[PDB]
């Protein structure tokens, strides 16, 4: 599929970082780049 792994790993990352998106923005960059591909 497009990026469901990235979405799951973004959730996982946020969960592990108390929803501090800033620690998982590198993974959101990956999701954005993924989305731009797919």
């Amino acid at each position: 599929d497009p990026c469901q792994k990235q979405a799951a790993e973004i959730q996982k990352c946020l969960q592990a970082n108390s929803y501090l998106e800033s620690k998982c923005q590198a993974v959101i960059q990956e999701l954005k780049k993924c989305a731009a591909q797919y």
